[PDB]
């Protein structure tokens, strides 16, 4: 059983969810504000996060960037904002998706089917880089990485075809399947810091220091 944790500061929103999820088969957990729901994503062990904004925007993106924060965990953030701006703020921050409010709770357990589908292909490699696309896992250099989920999937995309070079937009289409509205740098953004986890700073030798 996957296990969900509502981060919703509406109570009747969140029995209401919680009702919904668990007659899908979910175990569901409830943070009433976004302090609560920082503490129990980093110690509850949860599948995946629901987010519902209820914040002014400085403090909300702040919650979406510090639940992404070198965590692996997928999260989905509800937002009454209907617009290509506020989608590519989500998504640019961190969010693997969004539901647009209001939506029906068929377009609930759609959006959390796509984030929690069964993995794929067996471990992948290149050279001393390795991504288990299972545990989410990825090694490099010995280290372990945390990945977000788009960043993995990404570098997924990339090992998968070494010779091939993808367009912004068949990134944007493959990695977010519909999602991204074109145009923007959510792509470029995700690349950054894919280079800044990864990239090798220059200089090698017999004895390389790290």
């Amino acid at each position: 059983e996957q296990r969900i944790l509502v981060i919703e500061d509406d109570h009747d929103i969140a029995n209401v969810l919680r009702m919904d999820l668990t007659d899908a088969g979910y175990v569901v957990d409830h943070a009433d504000s976004a302090m609560n729901g920082l503490i129990k994503a980093r110690e509850d062990h949860p599948d995946l996060i629901l987010l519902d904004l209820g914040l002014p925007d400085f403090d909300g993106g702040d919650v979406v960037q510090r639940l992404r924060k070198n965590s692996a965990l997928p999260i989905i953030v509800l937002t009454a904002r209907d617009t290509v701006e506020e989608k590519v703020r989500l998504l640019g921050l961190g969010a693997d998706d969004y539901l647009i409010k209001p939506f029906h709770p068929d377009e609930l357990l759609a959006r959390v089917k796509v984030q929690l589908r069964q993995r794929t292909s067996e471990s992948l490699s290149m050279g001393d880089l390795t991504l288990d696309p299972q545990k989410r896992l990825v090694t490099y250099k010995g280290e372990e990485l945390r990945l977000s989920p788009k960043e993995f999937d990404i570098l997924a995309l990339l090992i998968r075809q070494p010779g091939r070079v993808y367009s912004r937009q068949e990134i944007g289409q493959e990695i977010w399947q519909g999602r991204l509205p074109e145009g923007s740098n959510v792509v470029d953004v995700h690349m950054a810091n894919l280079r800044a986890k990864l990239r090798d700073l220059d200089g090698y030798g017999l004895l390389r220091t790290v």
